DNA sequence: CAAACACACCAAACACAAGAGCTAATTGACTGGCCGTTATCGATGTATATATCTGACACGTGCCTGGAGACTAGGGAGTAATCCCCTTGGC
């Protein structure tokens, strides 16, 4: 279809930019909640082979306070991608400083494909995102509260202020959706602020691992 | 072509099935080989009971020796007279 793969690529769009906003990646107050008209007139609004091609739409952003960190969000137009597509991006990717990426895969990218990706990880972090898991913002959601990444200084002082060692807290696997979405990694404290019915709010911490 | 992982399927197990409370009744091992005790069958008697034969005592029959009976023959023992030898007796 043309129309419904417009609008799909649109609602991605506003679910990533939504998503570095989040994380603190400055980010447009005009393309943060941008139409679908003005993304039509944008680029073209004829998917099927036509200007609205993906990796043209691809946004860098640089972090809020520190402009020399950006990531890149990649859009492969293979079905099925493999390690040479990854490949070819983290070599682009080398020329520059930037450290962080985000990778959106139509379908599910091969098993070999996750190993690389896992390898390189030390050197140039990557994680990847299927379109059907981006049509839809997560942290709006009725159920899910709302999420902060704690800086390690805090995690300390609250550590120490309870005196428990960070493995008695509660635990958040890195795969939650929750998680990848935050891009938080093993060992780092995400702290949870619910509506008590009882309390009015209260505050809980789970630390990753 | 060979090796990596992933998925669907097939095949194999684990553990659970509320808290308990009372009462009743069915099961009470068994062939066989073998040793160890003891009951039984058998020999090798010596003691007692009974049968055959021999010995001593008893009653009975008997062969043999000597004794006894009737009768006889014929002669031994024995009256009645006589002589006269011899004894007892005498002065």
């Amino acid at each position: 279809d043309d129309e419904e793969e417009t609008y799909r690529l649109w609602k991605i769009r506003k679910t990533i930019m939504q998503l570095c906003h989040d994380r603190g990646y400055l980010v447009t107050q005009d393309e943060l909640d941008q139409t679908l008209e003005e993304f039509k007139a944008q680029f073209g609004d004829k998917p099927s082979e036509g200007r609205p091609r993906r990796t043209d739409l691809t946004v860098l952003v640089a972090h809020n306070d520190d402009p020399t960190d950006q990531m890149f969000v990649f859009f492969p137009e293979e079905p099925k991608v493999g390690i040479k597509t990854i490949k070819v991006y983290c070599q682009r990717m080398q020329e520059e400083n930037i450290t962080r990426a985000l990778i959106v895969v139509q379908q599910g990218m091969t098993p070999s494909a996750k190993q690389s990706l896992v390898d390189m990880a030390p050197k140039y972090i990557l994680e990847q995102f299927l379109q059907q898991e981006l049509l839809i913002n997560i942290t709006e959601h009725e159920l899910v509260p709302e999420h902060v990444v704690m800086t390690k200084e805090e995690v300390t002082e609250l550590l120490a202020r309870y005196k428990l060692r960070e493995n008695q807290l509660p635990r958040i696997q890195a795969g939650d959706p929750v998680a990848r979405y935050f891009g938080i990694k093993r060992g780092q404290v995400v702290k949870i602020i619910r509506p008590s019915e009882t309390a009015g709010r209260y505050i809980t911490y789970r630390l990753v691992q």
